[PDB]
């Protein structure tokens, strides 16, 4: 089943293409490749820096009628340091005009933290500590619900926001659209089995980020685990006859999770695909759940001390 309904009533495809880290010159490329081999739905960020690469290939897949609008699904998100009333508009428009199209399906808010606004995405103290905003999540929130009013979204949602500030949210005055979307981190090693299940039970959807760990972090160390390298991840996809990732893509779909592995290598894009023909166990998923060491590899020192920083709680 390739499609996951929302609760704002749209059809969102479990699996898409990451662009983090895409290089500007690989990734107009990767996105017409992905096109090409199947994918639907394209997750971007303008903090990303290559929107506008990403954009010429999803303009030049409806140009040549390769594919439908109405048949993708972008998503894009509100970076930190656009959280304020007079700002949001001007960002989603901005991304909008970057990515070549007239609405987005999903713009989530990219993480919880305001930041002062300026060219800068991480603005610094003298001593290092992100400069915040002190817009907070509720009024970021409803800039974002205007945005569904006007038709620049179809979708809203939320990104690395944590069991009580979903619950926030949720519990907003005068709430008028749920969050259709949570995006946070999510494999074998930080099976995230605490937030996904509060989430689910509130009918938002989870989508999976960094699934295969994340090795091209900019901050990756030799010591940390590999997801990708794990003996007992490839004796699970040996047995299958997949490969690793397969089984690290797969297993999030298994979970009712949406899933956007990363990748600028064509070989890698197709492969990354070929998902929907196989089904690990539910004592494979059980196995693979068992690995989790609550290791993020998506967190950051200057930002710990922000008042809506995420991962100071539990979940
Ligand atoms: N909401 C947020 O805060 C947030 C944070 C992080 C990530 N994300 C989203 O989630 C996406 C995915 O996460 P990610 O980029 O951190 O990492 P990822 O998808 O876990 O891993 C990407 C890495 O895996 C490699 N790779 C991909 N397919 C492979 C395969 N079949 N075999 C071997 N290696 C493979 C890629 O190499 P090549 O590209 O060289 O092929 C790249 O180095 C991001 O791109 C972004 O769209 C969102
Ligand atoms: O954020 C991404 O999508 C992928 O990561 C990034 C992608 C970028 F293009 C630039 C920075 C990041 C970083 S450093 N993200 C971590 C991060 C940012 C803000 C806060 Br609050 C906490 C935190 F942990
Ligand atoms: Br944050």
């Amino acid at each position: 089943a390739s499609r996951i309904l929302l609760n704002n009533g749209a059809k969102m495809p479990i699996l898409g293409l990451g662009t983090w880290k895409s290089p500007p010159g690989q990734v107009t490329e990767a996105v017409k490749v992905a096109i090409d081999v199947g994918y639907r739905h394209i997750d971007c960020a303008h903090v990303y820096q290559n929107e506008n690469e990403v954009g010429v290939a999803i303009q030049e897949k409806l140009r040549e009628q390769v594919v439908k609008r109405e048949e993708l699904f972008i998503v894009s998100k509100l970076w930190c340091t656009y959280h304020e009333k007079g700002l949001v508009k001007g960002a989603c428009q901005k991304t909008l005009s970057d990515l070549k199209l007239d609405y987005l399906d999903l713009y989530l808010i990219h993480w919880p933290c305001g930041f002062k606004p300026g060219k800068e995405f991480f603005p610094l103290d003298e001593s290092g500590n992100v400069v915040p905003s002190d817009t907070n999540i509720l009024d970021t929130w409803a800039a974002m619900e205007e945005l569904v009013d006007e038709g620049l979204v179809k979708a809203i949602g939320i990104s690395n926001f944590n069991h009580l500030q979903v619950e926030m949210i949720l519990n907003k005055p005068g709430l008028k659209y749920k969050p259709a979307v949570n995006q946070i981190e999510c494999h074998p090693y930080l099976t995230q089995e605490k937030l996904i299940q509060y989430c689910q039970s509130k009918g938002i959807v989870v989508t999976a980020y960094s699934p295969l760990g994340s090795p091209d972090r900019p901050w990756a160390k030799p010591e940390d685990p590999s997801l990708l390298e794990d003996p007992r991840i490839k004796a699970i996809a040996a047995k299958h006859n997949k490969t690793t990732a397969q089984v690290l893509i797969r297993f999030p779909m298994q979970r009712n999770l949406v899933v956007i592995p990363k990748s600028v290598t064509p070989e890698r894009i197709a492969e990354n695909f070929k998902v929907f023909d196989f089904e690990l166990s539910s004592q494979d998923m059980t196995t693979l759940l068992s690995y989790n060491r609550n290791w993020r590899v998506c967190a950051l020192l200057s930002c710990t001390s922000h008042k809506d920083y995420p991962f100071h709680e539990e979940f």
